[PDB]
């Protein structure tokens, strides 16, 4: 950086304490990913400067027809990555995404199936705090409190007495694979469109590590940002037959002028997920992630599900005696970036939660394999186990500088 | 840039282009601008790997010490620039920015007075096309058939008659100051809050050259890529009894995590109007459109409201029998790259136009002039009248190639 140290030192320091930070700890947050410097200087354009509301070669302002480029190379990219009829790549975000669609099919107050909170599913799918809830007549399917799965008799269950317009498959904290052919079995039932928020395994799904939910759904959800390993944003796929309809959702329907800038990083995010070593990368995080999962299991630790089937795992820290508040901050504080997580049926509420989750996205990025996973279980164990042991705090500190070095 | 061009070629080559023909061409789009390379060098930061849903110190993940300093930055300077209670800098978008305001005050079917679309207000407040007007009840109000003013008498007739929850004073395609002591005055009458979209005048509300809405608005909406010359995104600006509910409203309410690259930059453009250099900018921007319209006026041009008060100008072009989607293509065509635009009263639709609309924030950024606006204006008026002579279109890219260098 050259411009931004001399007219603000203040942002700039705080930014560079930050760029370091990313270094030095050990980022185990499950939606987080490092970002390649191609996407940076991407979104650090000057197509920040661009109006380009509408579509290419269909906008509501003049000077167009480079940043026309920028997104057909985006929705095309993501068409051959998927195999999606089409796609928009405008939403700012994944609820943005979620939010247009719920808009396209959904009138105010229809009732919508989604995964509980608390089991797995995301904000966005029917919690009462965000405006999937309140708008919408949310009910809610679960896990098994053994197992830990979806219960798709339970799906069906609900989808019959409900009778919902849509059905939402997907979530935030489920270390399984979610099966969407049982998801549109229940869907064709009872009439209702499908609709899959792949957020979280976008980047499994294009290496062929989850079941692609795209055959079976009428429309597919997703961040950019996530095991997709891209810019801060969200995209929707959908079925032809709802294309014109998805995009007067985005534009006029819920948003306005589009970042161009975080476009054009995101047609890079998918010209580099096209790539044969970006298959090799997500085979590093679901093999990363078994490892580490079994790991921690070893110094003692419980898992939702008895381990994970992806890139995510979530610890159940109740015989820990500790909550998800305490794990982190003590984590954060030696050097093991995570975030608190809500397990299911958790004796807590999502502000203190009874776990953590866990994700090997960040790390196998930055080059650690299944031997760097072994080291960090053991330095979460060496901490968790002995909470208010100075000695053992100071010599995680010590090991995880150790591990970035 | 560094690692893209060998990266991506593709999405380089068309970043370079756009680079150039930002250069190359005058941008008159009244909602654009052209940012510090210190703001683009905050967006393409490692910022963008961060989650951090949330607020300073309350976060829902571990390892935001660093980008809670970003935020908290933005938001102290933001109130130091507007004289703000309380900021949110976490919209994604200025469509963002109102959808949580209108999800704070208001519950679905509620009415809501907004200023309709082709007599100068935006899409967010109140088309039939658009959320605002599909999960609220909008009444409009407009501008005066001969001054082209909005009519405050009419403004205040239909919040008596229909008495709203919420009144949204502020516009897209107004070229004149907005009396915000009567819209309160109103709003008080009705008992009806207040929410103004400063985000067109936002610059100029930073350095005394319009009157400031935060004193007399209940809620103050802004987006900071147009005249505050910043980033692309929103604000919230509010009072502190709304603070907490505004808060909310952002999160866990409509949108996921914050673009925390964005708010960094967001915080150094605040930084950049802040300083002694904006305010003259800023008196520059008001002049320029001022000579501007006036220079246009003299080639023959009907300007609605018959000049401009602030950055913004509307040619009606019914008396030159060209719409405005055929006035934008053709000024394109010779390097002048504006937008078609909706006049009060238009006969057309959205999609065609009866006029154009031009501003000068961005060429002010670049340099230009008194001496500038009166070429600029004169090139305008040798193409929108001699449209299909071919000797005319060549004149005005000589023409505008002397002026752009
Ligand atoms: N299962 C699951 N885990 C997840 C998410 C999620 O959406 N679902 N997240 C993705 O977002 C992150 C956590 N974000 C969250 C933010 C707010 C609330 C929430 O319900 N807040 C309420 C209740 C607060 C309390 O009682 O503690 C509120 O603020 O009123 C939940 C999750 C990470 N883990
Ligand atoms: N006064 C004003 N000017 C403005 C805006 C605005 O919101 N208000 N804009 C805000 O950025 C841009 C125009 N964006 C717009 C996009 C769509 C529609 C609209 O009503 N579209 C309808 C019908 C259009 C058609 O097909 O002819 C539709 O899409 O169904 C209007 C404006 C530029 N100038």
């Amino acid at each position: 950086m050259k411009y931004l140290p001399q007219q603000d030192p203040q942002v700039f320091a705080a930014i560079e304490q930050e760029r370091k930070r990313q270094h030095a700890k050990i980022e185990l947050i499950a939606s987080e990913n490092f970002v390649s410097r191609a996407v940076m200087e991407a979104q650090g354009s000057v197509l920040t400067n661009k109006y380009a509301e509408g579509y290419p070669g269909r906008r509501y302002y003049g000077g167009c027809e480079y940043v026309d480029i920028v997104e057909e190379l985006a929705r095309e990219r993501a068409k051959q990555l998927f195999g999606a009829e089409h796609a928009n790549v405008q939403p700012h975000s994944g609820a943005q995404a979620n939010m247009a669609v719920y808009f396209t099919v959904l009138e105010h107050g229809d009732t919508v199936l989604g995964m509980n909170l608390s089991h797995g599913g995301h904000l966005t799918h029917g919690s009462p705090v965000n405006f999937s809830g309140v708008q919408y007549n949310f009910v809610a399917y679960g896990v098994d409190p053994e197992t830990h799965v979806i219960d798709y008799d339970d799906v069906r269950e609900k989808a019959r007495l409900h009778r919902p317009k849509l059905i939402v498959a997907a979530a935030s904290a489920y270390p399984r694979i979610i099966d969407f052919a049982k998801f549109r079995e229940i869907a064709d039932e009872v009439g209702a469109y499908l609709m899959v928020d792949m957020a979280h395994i976008a980047g499994l799904v294009a290496a062929g590590l989850h079941p692609n939910p795209v055959p079976y759904a009428h429309f597919v959800t997703t961040t950019t940002h996530k095991t997709l390993r891209g810019p801060r944003g969200g995209m929707i796929l959908c079925q032809e037959q709802f294309a014109k309809q998805i995009d007067k959702a985005i534009f006029p329907g819920i948003q306005g002028g589009p970042l161009m800038h975080v476009i054009a990083a995101k047609a890079v995010a998918f010209g580099e997920a096209l790539q044969d070593d970006f298959k090799a990368y997500a085979k590093r995080v679901v093999d990363n992630a078994k490892r580490l999962a079994s790991a921690l299991q070893n110094e003692g630790f419980t898992l939702v599900s008895g381990g994970t089937d992806n890139h995510l795992l979530l610890v159940d820290l109740r015989p820990q005696q500790l909550t998800g508040k305490t794990a982190e901050k003590v984590l954060d504080e030696v050097g093991i970036t995570v975030n608190k997580n809500t397990i299911p049926y958790d004796p807590e509420s999502p502000g203190v939660t009874s776990g953590i989750r866990i994700g090997t996205a960040a790390v196998t990025t930055r080059g650690f394999g299944l031997e760097e996973m072994d080291e960090i279980a053991a330095i979460i164990g060496l901490v968790l186990k002995n909470v208010g042991s100075e000695q053992a705090l100071e010599e995680a500190r010590q090991r995880v500088a150790a591990l970035t070095d």
